[PDB]
């Protein structure tokens, strides 16, 4: 039993980094068969991030002038195309240790596991949500641009995010692997905001349910509620309002504890109203919301990879 | 910026993680050069973890009573031994995936990642503290025994951690590599409790530092204090008593931030006796201590490995 916030284990994608430079600037790539995926502003010096015209600026660049470097050996370019707001490298030489992968674009709320890297090397592997205004509330430092998110699916490997920058406010953003934003954010080092982070109901419904299968029942209340009654409540929590999909979704974790979902919605809204009085539920004071119904399921069953 | 509770990259641990079955029991080993360590009670039925006699039981067990698997391969035990609680199997075959290694037993409070397995897979990998009671809380369900807990140091992994057992009371104990416990449990199913589990008083400190340069200033107050009358406050709380090692240690980020240890104390006295008031830090609620003041300085500077 016990309850963490877990990540997928790495391996496969730690073979994949590659660190790639063009002129005096050094980001992280991603290297899967003969393609090398980055951040396109590799191309940009600190003065063209104000205002780039990333066209003009990629037609004075040659494959020649990128480097593409995996450990200490050298991938030769011969061939580069910008996708959106990625770079495609090609490369002369495909990664021996490419997993199956596919790419997919998530939706806000859901989890991954982010590999931040630096000059091409891991440094360490935490796992996050999407929130509802499309940024990630991650921890990056200068350098670790073109680090990616991803899910694991057995012995398949779904990329979903690489990290492009920082706002102002200190909170993430990026785009999925072909290059489109997550959000409204461009690459453009300007005075961006995002909209309100509000809660992800559903995933705090879910972590409310792994409280009760590892003993935290106290919050389990003798009220209950309708949909209706319940989301006019949140949402003057700026919490999101739920739907028939998300009572769908929980539908196997009510029936493993035998509690109907309106019935968690009720003592959810009772904690709304009246706080959580100073005691914790899974150690926390705060209610959880990057906990997924999938990800409650994986970890109270024990789901693996290969 | 940003502050993430952050694991090591796992990718070198993978690679030695094999299932070790002997009669009907199955569980994970780790498998280093030639040598696989696996928890002793892989020999015991559910009977015999009442009151195990682990001489007479492993008597009675030949080298081709033990099946160990590296995915889909077969290894060839040609040799076993007992070394305190865990196995020793020697294989015809060494992995050829061994990484620079060694083997360290921690001190409480020191922090490690868990790459949780079950059947020789990896399942998910997070980071914790050893306790000061010397139990971890951890998240294991039945076949994860032999997980292995691991710091990395650039190229090198120190394995520190072998799960071997849950608990009465929902929290998780096990050996180092040589297989002595942390702590004064034993591998038996028989109540067995736990010592105090105080919080570890110098991470906290450091995970104060980290607010400070990630821009969280407002518990920073005006007061500050002694050693001794901080520890005689911090031990009505149940913390851990702060020592002049614990002073050099918090040196580095005394100088990065500018706040003298010494103040940082008088803040932390203040929440402590006033409470966080609805207020968080970095996101928390509650006074984090599984963050060493290494790990701050690892995040806040980005160190890699290779
Ligand atoms: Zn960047
Ligand atoms: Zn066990």
């Amino acid at each position: 039993s016990g309850f963490r916030k877990m990540a997928f284990p790495s391996g496969k994608v730690e073979g994949c980094m590659v660190q790639v430079t063009c002129g005096t600037t050094t980001l992280n790539g991603l290297w899967l068969d003969d393609v090398v995926y980055c951040p396109r502003h590799v191309i940009c010096t600190s003065e063209d991030m104000l205002n780039p015209n990333y066209e003009d600026l990629l037609i004075r660049k040659s494959n020649h002038n990128f480097l593409v470097q995996a450990g200490n050996v050298q991938l030769r370019v011969i061939g580069h195309s910008m996708q959106n707001c990625v770079l495609k490298l090609k490369v002369d030489t495909a990664n021996p240790k490419t997993p199956k992968y596919k790419f997919v674009r998530i939706q806000p709320g859901q989890t991954f596991s982010v590999l931040a890297c630096y000059n091409g090397s891991p440094s360490g592997v935490y796992q996050c949500a999407m929130r509802p205004n499309f940024t990630i509330k991650g921890s990056f430092l200068n350098g670790s641009c073109g680090s990616v998110g991803f899910n694991i699916d057995y012995d398949c490997v779904s990329f979903c995010y690489m990290h492009h920058m920082e706002l102002p406010t200190g909170v993430h953003a990026g785009t999925d692997l072909e290059g489109n934003f997550y959000g409204p954010f461009v690459d453009r080092q300007t005075a961006q905001a995002a909209g309100t982070d509000t809660t992800i109901t559903v995933n705090v419904l879910a972590w409310l349910y792994a409280a009760v299968i590892n003993g935290d029942r106290w919050f389990l209340n003798r009220f209950t509620t309708t949909l209706n009654d319940f989301n006019l409540v949140a949402m003057k929590y700026n919490y999101e309002p739920l739907t028939q999909d998300h009572v769908d979704i929980l539908g196997p974790l009510s029936a493993q504890t035998g509690i109907a979902v309106l019935d968690m919605c009720a003592s959810l809204k009772e904690l709304l109203q009246n706080g959580m009085n100073g005691r914790t539920i899974l150690g926390s004071a705060l209610l959880e919301d990057e906990f997924t119904p999938f990800d409650v399921v994986r970890q109270c069953s024990g789901v693996t990879f290969q």
